[PDB]
């Protein structure tokens, strides 16, 4: 049908003809008259899987053989989404399996809405993990993603009354075809017990025995025949476990329930147990085969063979295990051992804000993992000792640096032994990572600037063009080619169509396409009316404070009570669509999510209104949905308060998909608008600096309250129950925090914000300009491909080469 | 190689290799070059499932057009053992495969030892239920097994110390490619809640909801074609399940706990509430499936579709359940269900003994099945009243025959449930037949005389003669032809070869060859010695005091005593076996164990016995365990206390295997004797008239203690720590019971026991007389064919014709 989707060929056409057959058959155990479309869609995946197995089986190979330099990226969280359209664009398979589907008289579209999505993390950073993984395949690197086997991935959202409710995401209920259990290659996994000193060294004892099984997933690189690997770890209990009889094998589900389910908070600590046990135990089995394929390939060595990247500091304890190993196990003596950390770890930070630090209670690792606080604890006298030669008399310096915290209860700040043990730190975006030296880790810059990095942050052209809007990925084809896909920088080649009137006309019909599909979308599954014509007004991330799901709410209201001031007045009409999770302990974020719905049910159902203003709250939001609301949206929202958003990735993919941003100066939004130029994006709001002047000051709402009539108006109509008539106090607890509580500062950037918003609706009126600055957008949007990420960190910390060279078919 | 084992031709060879190797790299995704011999046994595994596949689903597809009457057995326990050499066997597959496997470079049956037991039974029960899924199968009746997929079977027997340690038998590991999840048939089960009555009669609400999945599993017939299914129902906890949050995910393993594992009991009941939780399951889910079955071919007809067959009492809830269904929701009233019920169920009762027979507590019922006790309370009402218009005025028959016990606890007796629910009730011997209508079952057979019916049991001639004694199949066939393989009356026709001299000497070499590899397995797997020239004698079977291992144990001990006396004496060497697992709660079965292996560390390492005398406890007995040992015996043990051992199913194994049998006049062991002629078989001992003459005058073991000087040597040696030097009495428990309190007569039988087994080593001694007495028992075992047993079933119980025609292959 298009180009950018492959060839189908007679001969290739036929023969997944009679695989799908084949596996119909034979593997499902199913006739045509009794199959449904489930089978079908496992008919079509078994097809599928069969292409890379050859593939992976000699991409491992040929490691074997060249022996590269290896990297090993360690997560919590691997945010995949779905598999089946995704390998076969890796692949050049998806004109052929569409054709080959249509022949057997089946619709390929209506298979894949039957996959789940891989939800095995909560939002940015574990999404960032799976377009690395893309990536670096794509850059024909040796790379392994490793971590956890969740049996249970981020909760499926409903919303009741309003109000979100949580269900279990039984992902693994129909089985999972990508991936292939590895029980031959279990592992042990210890904790607790305790640390006895011998003659020769320590000897740590009396520990209670955990296996990790591995299960392997492909990871196939866009058409260069490379299959990498991520292998997810799964908890098993022993077999003489608790071995009155009845009770004793009941209770092999305390060891299993390690790896039995995602914490699902985002940008939030919380220090349970249970969290630190996943920890750890993700850290254990992966350095053991790390160890593993190093000696089958003396550790002077080991960092020109390895590098292990840790995704924040939730894989920290790595640090300590690998000194655990080779001190205690191989002998090496400290300062030998420590350079071989050191020059093997890399550290990656995500967040400045203090409540999303990992600070542990020693307490815990006392008991826990009794070796690994030794060891932190010896690591820490030296680092100091470092401190202090390096500083003399400053005093407050050693307090400020310590991995010990002092307090009430001590605790360790996992940043910190992160620093100390890692080569590389980096920020996931140029403010982030300049923030980082000037601020939170100052003391640390100053002792080793050599040691801090700046990588922004990037999104797959792959899944985030390509596979979620073919038509956009076509029409530029049409024009420069398909080199563009590994190589995103070449849509600059874009400019010299800016004035080119069939383009315009071409960009546009995309978009209302995408619009219309989407439209649609939401009255089949959703039962719910929109008009297409409208702005499609876009937030869609977890619902945080920081992100200010709330400061749109404000000028929803705006937009409502302007209405119902001057009826019969024109206004650009609006569809405002936000969605998101809120984390199930996150009280305001929950109240947020129904403050939302509640907005709806009054501005949808306002006769006087009509279809110029609707609220939509869209439900589930996760990978796939993403994947539908993206292509289809005109304008982005991203406004995070200066200084928050280390990054954003949403952003980008917005930026790729031809909507244009209205946000703040924070994270990424600074680069992407350095890159399109100022006048091409809708910038608002304080600066960084801007908020440290207000926070010197003393930042006081009321302040807002006062000057600001229509800002007075919409507080009293929460305050007074125009929103919730039979509850009139119920959000009595937003409007106190709004007034006297705001650490994000809502009230500071709402003039701002609204004028900035009456800009975009001005461009929107004019069609032809609007889709002119969108080609601008897209057309700039080079810069923010994972591809570039990751050659910086191939080049700049991990010290190997990417490669765009096939390997044989 | 040898004939029985079908064709090995060159087309099909030629298949095998490529799809052997085409599952080692699509589906194992493996090379050659990193292959392990349990990758070759998958690959093996999957390339026979194969074949498989089409005649499954044209058998059910079959059914489903020509509408038979089908039969659903009902059991919690389905002890299969190993699957791969069973499908060879059926499929004519066996020659082929070794041929296939022998070019490729790898030896077979070295593969097939990779395989994990399917170890879902404890027994003879569990061993039932797999001869008789076999033997419908073969007999092309629609038949259809149902029970539970224990994630847990019967635990593994580790011997440590000489004590029994149980570990955790994990058989699912690695996978089990017999098995096909259907998700998509799952079923949900009601627990707990409460009974309203309304206008429209009873409703069950407020229930706890637990998921039943269903895993179907193939089961071919011998060489017809036909493949039917053994369903087993795996629990699952509903998504909204508990829905703090990380903890309402955890706790979904309270819900999926009942099928976790298998009770560890042979023969003896525990009244645990998860025991009544796993046996409502099963029959919860499996009736929804018929009904659902019989909807898509009004309920008069329902018996001429169905017959439900009750392994035990274990799913005796199928008849409330049923009623249940018919009358809270079909609206049927309640006389025309009743009907339905009896007509559609058939129980089978497998045990006299009192301490196995379920009777729970009533207070568990009104809990966690309210809607049950109400109606097995109606039950009780309606059967009673008919009790007393049959014999009026006899109050103690009414108490008697209450499915309510009265006392301190109120129990329902489930046995007495089955029998007011079923159109037949059938004992598993003549012996035990009879027994019931004369003892325990006396007042129902006095009630209703029809009901009452004999099924003698039987074990598969597949399994137990030409997989696991392939050398004796063959010498077979080269003189009758193959035919007697599912016609197993034909072995009559080798009566005419008794004085045959070429054939005395192949039976003899084809038992010299099995002890020679039995020998020689035992060296390999566990390190012990043993003279291939001894008389095996063999008692494999649970442990328990009824099967009388103590009696076997006196007489080892009697035969060490006599050879210390007279050191230069000749007798005839002896290599003694015992194997079987205790049941982890109880203490004398464990003790027992312990007093085998501590005679052993005596009698095995005394320099004057010499290799004449060895006594091996055979560990961790099972199916597997089962074909290696039986064709290796000499002597099969058969010695429980006349009364006690319904049938016996091991007896008749031994029978066609090859050894000749010492056993008392109990269950089958009575019809073996009369079919082979009393002659040729070593009976000794009580008949059960002489155990009642004995229990109405009181038996007082001091007597024979008093009057036996060779049995109160033995005592004494017990006694004063001469089998335990270290702890002196250790074994005064055993002494006790054998003195004060043995309510299975041990000493009673000693005197005839020693003496009969005097007469089998005079036999022994002249090989020639010893083969012609195996030839006619060999000869004479056709009766206990399974396949002559389930004819009996479905001509007298499940109105149904047994057919041996093929279907098209
Ligand atoms: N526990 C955390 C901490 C940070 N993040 C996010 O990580 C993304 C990838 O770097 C960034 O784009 C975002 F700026 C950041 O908020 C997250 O999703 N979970
Ligand atoms: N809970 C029980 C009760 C009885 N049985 C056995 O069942 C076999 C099959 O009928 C018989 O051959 C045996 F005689 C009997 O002991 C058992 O293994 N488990």
């Amino acid at each position: 049908q298009i180009s950018v989707r492959g060839l189908a060929g007679v001969e290739n056409v036929t023969e997944l003809k009679k695989n799908f057959n084949r596996h119909l058959h034979f593997t499902l155990v199913k006739d045509r008259n009794v199959a449904t479309p489930r089978d079908y869609y496992f008919a079509l995946a078994h097809t599928v899987r069969d292409h890379l197995v050859g593939r992976w089986i000699r991409t491992q190979q040929h490691y074997y053989e060249k022996d590269p330099k290896r990297i090993y990226y360690l997560s919590l969280e691997f945010y995949m989404g779905r598999t089946l359209q995704n390998t076969m664009v890796n692949l050049a398979l998806e004109n052929a399996c569409d054709e080959a589907t249509y022949q057997l008289g089946l619709d390929m579209e209506e298979l894949e809405e039957i996959e789940e999505d891989a939800g095995l993390g909560n939002g940015g950073l574990g999404r960032l993990a799976a377009c690395f993984l893309d990536s670096m395949a794509t850059l024909g690197l040796a790379a392994y993603g490793y971590g956890i086997r969740y049996e249970f991935g981020i909760f499926n959202q409903k919303i009741c009354g309003g109000w979100q409710m949580e269900e279990a995401d039984d992902w693994l209920r129909y089985g999972n075809p990508w991936e292939k259990a590895r029980p031959e290659f279990t592992l042990p996994v210890h904790f607790y017990g305790r640390v006895e000193h011998t003659s020769q060294g320590a000897k740590w004892v009396d520990t209670q025995v955990v296996l990790a099984m591995p299960y392997d997933t492909p990871v196939p690189g866009y058409r260069n025949n490379v299959v990498n690997t991520m292998r997810l770890w799964s908890a098993k209990a022993p077999n003489d476990f608790n071995l009155g009889y009845i009770q004793a094998v009941l209770d092999r589900n305390l060891a299993e329930n390690i790896s039995r389910v995602l914490y699902p908070n985002d940008n939030f600590f919380e220090g349970k147990e249970l969290r630190l046990k996943q920890e750890y135990f993700v850290v254990a089995a992966t350095l053991q085969d790390i160890i593993r394929r190093f000696k089958s390939s003396n550790f002077d060595a080991f960092p020109d063979k390895v590098a292990i990247q840790l995704n924040d500091t939730h894989p920290s304890l790595a640090i300590p295990e690998l000194m655990r190993v080779l001190v205690d196990l191989e002998r090496l003596d400290w300062d030998k051992a420590w350079e071989v950390t050191v020059k093997t770890c890399a550290y990656t930070n995500h967040t400045v804000l203090p409540e999303a630090l990992e600070r542990w209670p020693v307490h815990l690792l006392e008991t826990l993992l009794p070796r690994h606080l030794q060891i932190i604890y010896e690591i820490n006298q030296r680092f100091l000792n470092r401190v202090a030669a390096a500083f003399p008399g400053d005093v407050d310096r050693l307090r400020r640096m310590s991995l010990v915290e002092e307090g009430a209860v001590k605790r360790i700040n996992m940043a910190h032994l992160c620093i100390a043990g890692s080569h590389a730190v980096n920020g996931v975006a140029r403010i982030h990572s300049e923030i980082l030296k000037k601020t939170i880790f100052k003391d640390f810059y100053e002792l080793e600037p050599h040691k801090f990095q700046n990588k922004t942050n990037g999104i797959t052209p792959r899944r985030w063009l390509v596979l979620c809007n073919p038509g956009l990925a076509e029409i530029i084809a049409e024009r420069i080619g398909e080199e563009y896909i590994s190589d995103l920088d070449q849509l600059r080649k874009l400019l010299s169509y800016v004035d080119d009137e069939a383009f315009i006309r071409d960009v546009a019909k995309v978009k209302q396409e995408n619009k219309l599909k989407f439209a649609a979308y939401l009255e089949r599954e959703y039962k719910v009316h929109i008009n297409p014509n409208s702005l499609f007004d876009v937030q869609v991330k977890r619902i945080h404070e920081y992100k200010r799901q709330l400061l749109n709410c404000l000028h929803v209201i705006t937009l409502y009570n302007r209405i119902k001031k001057e009826p019969n007045k024109f206004v650009v009409p609006r569809t405002v669509m936000i969605g998101g999770k809120a984390a199930p302990g996150y009280h305001m974020a929950k109240m947020i999510i129904k403050l939302i719905t509640a907005i709806g049910d009054v501005v949808n159902h306002d006769p006087v209104v009509g279809d110029r203003l609707r609220v939509i709250f869209l439900e589930n939001y996760r990978v796939s949905l993403a994947e539908k609301v993206i292509p289809a949206a005109d304008l982005s929202e991203q406004i995070s308060t200066a200084g928050t958003e280390a990054s954003g990735t949403g952003n980008m993919k917005f930026m790729l998909n031809g909507a244009l941003t209205i946000g703040t100066m924070d994270g990424a939004n600074v680069e992407m608008a350095e890159e399109a130029g100022e006048e091409n994006f809708f910038i608002f709001g304080m600066r960084v600096e801007d908020v440290d002047r207000l926070d010197q000051r003393g930042y006081n709402a009321q302040e807002y309250y006062d000057r600001i009539p229509e800002l007075r108006q919409i507080i009293e109509q929460l305050s007074s129950g125009f929103f919730s008539p039979k509850q009139p106090d119920l959000f009595k607890d937003i409007v106190n925090m709004l007034m006297h509580h705001d650490r994000f500062k809502v009230f500071a950037d709402y003039e701002e914000y609204v004028k900035c918003q009456e800009r975009v609706s001005a461009l929107y009126k004019n069609p032809r300009e609007w889709t002119r600055m969108v080609i601008r957008n897209i057309a700039t949007s080079g810069k923010f491909s994972s591809d570039r990420t990751i050659a910086q960190y191939a080049r700049e910390i991990w010290g190997v080469e990417p490669s765009r060279q096939r390997l044989p078919a």
